[PDB]
């Protein structure tokens, strides 16, 4: 499916549960705690760069925040929570300005979802765009779906039709509307839900 239309203002939920790191996304799940790859926590604990919530093209920025530490799933699955610091150098409170998002708590073929994220972020001034299509294939911690899907979504949520959290974009395929995700199962979801700080 190619269905993509720019957020030009991601202050209104579920959007200002997005979060732009450099080159990807993230969803915001509980206090100051952020789902994403592993690479996209990784490579930012490189040059320490912050994330910002909801970045998009006319809305109120939420803040740039700094990463205070990173967990990342044991298992393969791709799959790391970043915790922030609360408050950013200019004195904005990420709580204050985000959303949490809902778990889904599965999905199943042929529902129709959103992808939201920073597709080529460098190239647009990291707009937010949402892209949908269709879940193709669930099996354990993978999913399939059809929406279409660029470099700067890896990390992006994928929502179901109440705006809940099914899991996330880790990868695409070929030279992309077959795009592969990492599906949130119990075990998944107990795994984020038991790193959100308190």
């Amino acid at each position: 499916e190619k269905n993509v239309k720019e957020i030009t203002d991601a202050t209104k939920e579920p959007y200002n549960s997005v979060v732009a790191f450099v080159g990807g996304t993230g969803v915001v799940v509980g206090k100051n705690t952020i789902v994403t790859n592993k690479h996209i926590a990784k490579s930012n604990d490189i040059f320490k760069n912050r994330v910002s919530a909801h970045h998009s093209s006319k809305g109120k920025g939420g803040g740039n925040y700094d990463v205070k530490d990173i967990v990342e799933y044991p298992g393969k699955e791709d799959l790391a929570i970043v915790h922030v610091h609360e408050t950013s150098t200019e004195g904005l409170n990420f709580n204050k300005n985000v959303s949490y998002t809902k778990f889904a708590d599965g999905a199943k073929v042929k529902d129709r979802i959103s992808v939201i994220g920073y597709p080529k972020g460098a190239q647009t001034k990291y707009k937010m765009f949402e892209s949908t299509g269709t879940i193709n294939h669930i099996s354990g911690t993978f999913m399939e779906f059809d929406a279409y899907a660029q470099p700067g979504n890896s990390g992006s949520p994928v929502l179901n039709s109440k705006h809940e959290l099914i899991g996330i974009l880790y990868a695409g395929s070929g030279k992309s509307e077959k795009n592969f995700g990492v599906y949130f199962t119990p075990q998944l979801k107990e795994f984020i839900q038991n790193n959100i700080e308190k």
